[PDB]
C-alpha cells in the first residue's frame, strides 16, 4: 500500500527507483517507514525513472502477476538490480528490521497506466505504477 501524499508513480519510484544506500537495511528504511511495517521482501531496479518510462511504450502483454490485465510491458534488456529479503521483523520498532541484500541482472515487467491528472507532472503522460516481475 501507498502513504495518500504519492501517486502511483511517485510510489513506484520510491519502492523501486531510489534506493537511498547501497545496503538493503538502510533503504528499506524508507519505505518501512511510509508503510508502517517491515516489508517482507522489494527489488530496487538499478536503472533510471526515465528508462522505465520508455519501456512502458514496449508492446503490451499479460502481466504474469494478472491473466486479466494487459497494461504490462517487457524491459527488452536486462538491468543490474538488488533485492531485499527481510531477516530480522520488528513491528514494535521497524527501524530495527534488517535485511539481506541479493544483486543480480534480470529483466523486469512493469505495469504503466496514464498518469495522476491532478500530482503527475505532465512531463510523463504514461508512467510505471508496478513492478509485475523480474526474469
Amino acid at each position: 500500500m501507498k502513504p495518500p501524499q504519492f501517486t502511483w508513480a511517485q510510489w513506484f519510484e520510491t519502492q523501486h527507483i531510489n534506493m537511498t544506500s547501497q545496503q538493503c537495511t538502510n533503504a528499506m528504511q524508507v519505505i518501512n517507514n511510509y508503510q508502517r511495517r517491515c516489508k517482507n521482501q522489494n527489488t530496487f531496479l538499478l536503472t533510471t525513472f526515465a528508462n522505465v518510462v520508455n519501456v512502458c511504450g514496449n508492446p503490451n502483454m499479460t502481466c504474469p502477476s494478472n491473466k486479466t490485465r494487459k497494461n504490462c510491458h517487457h524491459s527488452g534488456s536486462q538491468v543490474p538490480l538488488i533485492h531485499c529479503n527481510l531477516t530480522t521483523p520488528s513491528p514494535q520498532n521497524i527501524s530495527n528490521c534488517r535485511y539481506a541484500q541479493t544483486p543480480a541482472n534480470m529483466f523486469y515487467i512493469v505495469a504503466c497506466d496514464n498518469r495522476d491528472q491532478r500530482r503527475d507532472p505532465p512531463q510523463y503522460p504514461v508512467v510505471p505504477v508496478h513492478l509485475d516481475r523480474i526474469i
